């Protein structure tokens, strides 16, 4: 589909057997999601943006479905104020910017 | 153009007569540039990111050309980690997400 940017580009995703809402975010290298107790091993990480850094847990090879499009890659989990789908997963669903 | 997302979507912009590099950021509501000299009045503003809030200088109705496409809109100037073009100007240049 085509998503205009008059409003935030929010979509439903499926991850860890749960449904959530997340932003399709071309400004995020990697995907960052709200606290969720995912199974498996993880590695600590710190990620920065406007305002400074937060602590997150890096999970690898996680399956996410985004508007019916399946993808598999790194998900960072922590106290983010917003769920963002980053380029690591947007590339996998064939997402481009167009103007 | 059609821009894929395997790399950061960085483009050249022109503002205040100066060229700069900026990131097309669908996750940003607003356009935030690193510290720079811009002519005209400005009002102090606060904006929040992943790590908290920062103070910016808000410049309204600023001419800015993004990858060959003109916009005139609000530009926030302050300690952002990187120059970002947000949705307030992405809509002006007709930018959509497509997959
Ligand atoms: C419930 C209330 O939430 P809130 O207001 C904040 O909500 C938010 C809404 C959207 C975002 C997404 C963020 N956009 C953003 O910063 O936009 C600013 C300007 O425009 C305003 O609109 C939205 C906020 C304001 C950007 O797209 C992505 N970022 C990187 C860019 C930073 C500019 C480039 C380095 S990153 O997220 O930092 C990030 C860093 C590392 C990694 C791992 O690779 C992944 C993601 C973040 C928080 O609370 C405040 C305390």
């Amino acid at each position: 589909p085509q998503i205009t940017l008059w409003k935030r580009p929010l979509v439903t995703i499926k991850i860890g057997g749960q449904l959530k809402e997340a932003l399709l975010d071309t400004g995020a290298d990697d995907t960052v999601l709200e606290e969720m107790n995912l199974p498996g091993r993880w590695k600590p990480k710190m990620i920065g943006g406007i305002g400074g850094f937060i602590k997150v847990r890096q999970y690898d090879q996680i399956l996410i479905e985004i508007c019916g499009h399946k993808a598999i890659g790194t998900v960072l989990v922590g106290p983010t104020p917003v769920n963002v789908i980053g380029r690591n997963l947007l590339t996998q669903i064939g997402c481009t910017l167009n103007f």
